[PDB]
DNA sequence: ATTATGACGCT
DNA sequence: AGCGTCAT
């Protein structure tokens, strides 16, 4: 009733760059623009592995993880851009720097939480309040929402996509009460106005297009973002939740895409998020734990309280390389040489980070995978990171893992290593 | 023979 | 600490 929380206290957005690495390469090489194209890493093995795909290529069925040779079978005219290779490994610097471009623009509008290389959450609550004070009861023109979809609309008593968009937007605005400055629906709408502005600035100043979700929390914002890709934004109101969730597979919600989501489905014998409303909070806690149970109880009602964390920079800086099948490292000289290569890229990135961001990493994490292990990581050890020196870091990394060697022979390494990973962590101000 | 990342929860 | 899960 009057004490039942509705989770409408915040305005939160999720900005998601469209086929990001592809856009980066297309900006650099105009020949790739408006073409079926993909970004690949390495080229020797089956033409290389695809890590990003343009929407033109997706129409042919091209997907991430697909080998370029196989993608060509579906899309013979597919164009390709290769990830830069340095010191024998893929180097993602161009995309990290492009990410910084976008993140710094978004930061002008509000505090952001860097979710990934090309996603950021935004808490627009305060900005919306300010903007509402300028409007002063003034209605919101549909012209201020040129790329916005209102989920669930149109509805009630045109066969084209854009036509439908406008009809929904019209119904939404027609029902708004611009008279109430505390109206959640109004707040969401102003949030979307600001996101239009943010997305316009991103495209103007970088050339990159993106999609966005606007709602009352991170999970709904994220879900909304994916509803109308690419180059569009979607508003998901609290009111839209029941119908939206009624046919929404549980795996579509952030954090429920893996084993937990599978267990929710199996244990409860349900398929859709909405079906969760029929269980008490205690019931959910009993199956999935105190934390998960509470989260699920609230989430299926469109309520979540995870805050947009003020963090624009990554917490860690890591370098990793796989050594599949026959290429698995089997000698001591091999292991040492590749640790050095990884350590050299790491030193380079750490030094840049220290100059730009006034901080120093204090811990070096070393991870390896042994041939046969199904897990991505077989072992993880840490040592002190006291100096940004590649030779020292590689030596220290070898030291902490050198006893993983079974070979009675000092020169041979067994079982062969199929993955090396160096990660700098635990930053302090400098 | 996907690969290269990155954040956070559990114990 | 070291491992697992989930995500771009
Ligand atoms: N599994 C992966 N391995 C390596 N790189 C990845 C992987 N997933 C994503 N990336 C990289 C390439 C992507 O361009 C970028 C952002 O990923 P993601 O948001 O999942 O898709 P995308 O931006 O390419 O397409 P979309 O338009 O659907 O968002 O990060
Ligand atoms: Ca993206």
């Amino acid at each position: 009733g009057p004490h039942m929380a509705t989770g409408q206290d915040r305005v939160v957005a999720l900005v998601d760059m469209d086929c990001f690495f592809v856009q980066v390469e297309q900006r650099q090489n105009p020949h790739l623009r408006n073409k079926p194209c993909a970004v690949v890493q390495y080229k020797s093995w089956k033409g290389g592995g695809i890590i990003a795909v343009s929407y033109e290529a997706r129409a042919f069925g091209v997907t991430r993880s697909m080998w370029a040779d196989d993608a060509k079978k579906l899309c013979p005219d597919l164009l390709l851009a290769q990830v830069r290779e340095s010191r024998g490994k893929a180097n993602l610097t161009k995309y990290r720097e492009a990410s910084v471009e976008v993140m710094e623009i978004m930061s002008r509008f509000a505090v952001i939480e860097r979710a990934s290389i090309d996603e950021a959450y935004v808490d627009l609550t305060s900005a919306v309040q300010e903007r509402l004070q300028k409007l002063q009861g003034q209605p919101i023109s549909a012209d201020l929402l040129p790329s916005t979809y209102i989920e669930g609309l149109p509805q009630g008593p045109t066969v084209q996509k854009e036509g439908m968009r406008k009809q929904g937007l019209f119904q939404w605005l027609d029902s708004l009460q611009i008279d109430n400055l505390t109206s959640p629906d109004l707040q969401l709408t102003v949030g979307a106005v600001i996101v239009e502005e943010m997305r316009a600035a991103i495209e103007r100043e970088t050339g990159f297009q993106c999609s966005a979700g606007i709602s009352h929390n991170k999970v709904l914002a994220k879900l909304a973002c994916g509803l109308n890709k690419p180059n569009r934004q979607t508003l998901v109101s609290h009111g839209s939740v029941p119908q939206l969730f009624s046919q929404m597979p549980i795996r579509k919600i952030r954090s429920l895409g893996g084993k937990l989501g599978a267990s929710v489905i199996e244990i409860l014998g349900i398929e859709y998020m909405g079906e969760l409303t029929q269980f008490t909070e205690s019931q959910l806690q009993s199956h999935f734990g105190e934390k998960n149970g509470s989260w699920l109880y609230a989430m299926c009602r469109g309520i979540e309280h995870d805050p947009v964390k003020p963090r624009q920079l990554p917490k860690t800086i890591g370098c990793s390389k796989n050594f599949p099948g026959k290429t698995a490292l089997a000698t001591r000289e091999q292991v040492q040489w590749w640790l050095l290569q990884l350590a050299q890229e790491l030193e380079e990135r750490l030094t840049k980070d220290r100059n730009d961001n006034d901080r120093v990493a204090t811990q070096l994490v070393v991870s390896i995978r042994v041939q046969g292990d199904k897990r991505l990581s077989s072992l993880r050890r840490c040592c002190a990171l006291t100096r940004y020196d590649a030779h020292k870091m590689s030596h220290d990394a070898f030291t902490v893992i050198k006893n993983c060697n079974t070979s009675g022979i000092q020169t041979e390494w067994s079982p062969p290593l199929t993955m090396l990973f160096l990660c700098a962590t635990k930053f302090s101000a400098s």
